[PDB]
């Protein structure tokens, strides 16, 4: 499942980022890297960004950009 379908509370590992070449580089670099977990600590509906916490950070991305992320959900 993609990453923005998580709900709040809930927690995923990073399978695969999609997109492309610059798009990928851009979200690994801020942490979104295999086999970590990642939890949404708000996935409010309709509002943008989305927060995320993995590596002990917290992180937010757009939708649009959580969408693009594969994970699977613990």
């Amino acid at each position: 499942m993609r990453l923005s379908e998580l709900k709040t509370g809930e927690k995923g590992v990073i399978v695969k980022v999609l997109g492309h070449g610059g798009f990928r580089k851009r979200i690994v670099e801020m942490g979104f890297i295999k086999g970590k977990t990642v939890e949404v600590l708000l996935n409010a509906p309709l509002k943008d960004p989305i927060k995320y916490k993995i590596m002990g950070y917290e992180i937010s991305l757009r939708r649009q950009e959580a969408d693009m992320i594969e994970i699977i959900s613990e």
